[PDB]
């Protein structure tokens, strides 16, 4: 009933996962599965997907062969640490990931069958960790998590409020711009290119009108709005009268707009 295999076990499959998720990302290639619109190929391109510059798929790597480290050495400085370091570290893990279930549940409205799975594996080991060894001292493991579980979620949080800077400076100029003559921009929400062209604008993108083109995600028919204007692919810009296709340039978009950019 008691063991530390199904740690390993499980630890090694995360190692494997997000490996080559990691793997993938870090030479560009698409994931195994998916690219069918959104989903993986939204959730893995999208920010956040890295941290600090890495991959967060590299991240989890660290996680995963921390566990799958502590679970296959042999008790050595560790007997003591072992179980106190591996509840720290999966505490750590189920953290992050519950703030990376919240994003696809919302702020991402789009799921993927690599993140579901790292979930669900810190989820079998977050059960494990639990149930293999008690203290049966209750109250400190509550604490402990909810320290820990606070440490990650400020530190991530504040890692990840550090990734988007200020909408500056024609951003927001152009945002109202854009907002007064009516040039409106047509994407989905879960194109990835779409998300890139808001991207460019950070948090002035709120004054863009921007039409919504398909309610009701993939695979279902778009927008009437959409179809009537003669939208084929996300995103399409028709600013007066014209037309633009993909992702353009705050400049391509100011010429377009007829926004006077000045430099003397």
């Amino acid at each position: 009933r008691h063991s530390r295999l199904i740690l390993a076990i499980l630890a090694g499959l995360g190692s494997l996962l997000t490996a080559y998720l990691t793997y993938t990302k870090l030479t560009e290639q698409p994931a195994a599965f998916a690219t069918g619109d959104g989903g993986c190929d939204l959730v893995l391109s999208s920010r956040w997907a890295e941290f600090l510059g890495i991959p967060t798929a590299a991240v989890g790597l660290l996680g995963f062969l921390g566990v799958l480290a502590l679970a296959v050495l042999p008790d050595p400085l560790v007997k003591r640490w072992r179980w106190p370091a591996l509840f720290g570290l999966v505490s750590a893990m189920t953290a992050f990931e519950m703030y990376m279930l919240y994003l696809m549940v919302a702020v991402l409205r789009q799921f993927c069958m690599y993140c579901t799975t790292a979930i669900i594996l810190v989820a079998g080991l977050g059960l494990v960790t639990v149930l293999g060894h008690r203290w049966l001292d209750g109250g400190k493991l509550a604490f402990s998590y909810i320290l820990v579980a606070f440490l990650t979620l400020v530190t991530t949080i504040g890692v990840y409020a550090n990734q988007v800077p200020p909408p500056s400076p024609l951003a927001v100029g152009l945002a109202a711009h854009l907002r007064q003559i009516g040039g409106t921009m047509y994407g989905a929400y879960w194109c990835p290119h779409c998300q890139d062209q808001k991207e460019l604008f950070g948090a002035a993108f709120d004054q863009v009108p921007y039409v919504e083109c398909s309610p009701n995600g993939p695979g279902t028919p778009q927008a009437q709005e959409c179809t009537e204007a003669g939208i084929t692919s996300y995103p399409t810009w028709i600013i007066n009268g014209r037309t633009y296709t993909g992702v353009r340039s705050l400049e391509a978009l100011a010429v377009a707009s007829g926004y006077p950019l000045e430099e003397g």
